[PDB]
């Protein structure tokens, strides 16, 4: 089997995408985010605090016919941008893209943090991670993608978003035409749940390439490029007005500078990230100051290629025994 499915940036910035979700039968369609930095499918509910519902589509268990309760389980997470959620679980028919898995665990929100309540655009999360970072309690759950795995033609999923636009996440194939070049594929560490591997270092602009190894984790869940403090500083030295701003949270620019591309090692291949990929926009409403899309990882504790880096690329996550990454250019 195999599933395709569009997702669609959420805003004018990119700041996440979302990606139609059916669960249930007759189908409940929501808009989940796709989040290969964590494991767990949880939605908006019936069962979510009134309160904390503004605007979101909410998955009722009760009106399909294969949902289950999961009796005794329950959730609860954190992001590392301060977010939670948590609640109980149902297990449901879930399709992505043409795509189907039976009794896939379905995270129903009792209760969600303010930032979730705020963007009425995401129901939900749907993670992509491996399964041992799931949160369900006291059976842990699998991902959709481990699910599925075994009925895929391929044990693979594809990442393939857009700048300013709409991409496309598949599961079971690499789809030939998405990108340019060959694919170039490196080790992934599953040590802390995620797809973690490390580049093989990075340029600015036009200038040379610094090999240097940076170990981190491609998470289509986290909006920016987090890298260390060393290497975010010599991209923001070549743009002219740029400074580290702690009032505001880290790097700003003026919205009249010209950033230059970064370019991030796999194996002995090369990923360019353009300039306007870096471009987050005003701090606030017709300000001058523009937000900087690489900022420092320092005090998250680890490398995130966030959407800014995977954007400018075709990404393969492979599920195989041994799991590695693909990029491509495209």
């Amino acid at each position: 089997s195999t599933g395709s499915a569009t997702t669609t940036p959420i805003d004018s910035l990119d700041d996440a995408y979302i990606t139609p979700v059916q669960i249930g039968t007759p189908a409940q369609t929501l808009n989940l985010d796709f989040d290969t930095g964590s494991s767990d499918l949880w939605v908006f509910s019936s069962e979510t605090t009134a309160s904390e519902v503004d605007g979101q589509t909410i998955y009722t268990p009760s009106k399909s016919t294969t949902a289950k309760l999961l009796s005794g389980a329950t959730w609860s997470i954190s992001y590392g941008d301060g977010s939670s959620s948590s609640g109980d679980v149902y297990t449901d028919t879930v399709s992505v893209g043409g795509l189907t898995v039976t009794g896939q665990a379905v995270e129903s929100a009792k209760k969600v943090s303010s930032s979730f309540t705020e963007d009425s655009t995401i129901d939900g999360l749907l993670g992509l991670a491996f399964s041992t970072l799931n949160t369900v309690s006291p059976t842990q759950q699998k991902t959709f993608f481990d699910n599925a795995k075994a009925s895929l033609d391929s044990p693979v999923f594809t990442a393939d978003l857009g700048y300013h636009a709409p991409g496309t996440y598949n599961f079971g194939f690499i789809d030939t035409t998405a990108y340019t070049g060959s694919i170039t594929y490196t080790a992934v560490s599953t040590k802390q749940g995620f797809w973690e591997w490390t580049s093989t270092g990075y340029a600015v602009g036009s200038g040379t390439f610094k090999s240097t190894s940076i170990d981190g984790i491609a998470d289509t869940g986290t909006t920016l490029l987090y890298l260390p403090a060393t290497v975010v500083s010599a991209y923001w030295a070549q743009v002219s007005g740029a400074k580290s701003s702690s009032s505001v949270g880290g790097y700003v620019f003026p919205c009249s500078a010209t950033l230059p591309s970064f370019t991030f090692g796999v194996g002995s291949a090369r990923i360019v990230i353009p300039g306007d990929y870096i471009d987050f926009g005003p701090i606030s409403t017709g300000s001058s100051s523009c937000f900087g899309g690489i900022q420092s990882s320092a005090g998250i504790g680890i490398n995130i290629f966030g959407d800014v880096a995977l954007k400018a690329a075709f990404v393969v996550f492979n599920g195989a025994t041994t799991p590695t990454l693909g990029f491509a250019s495209k």
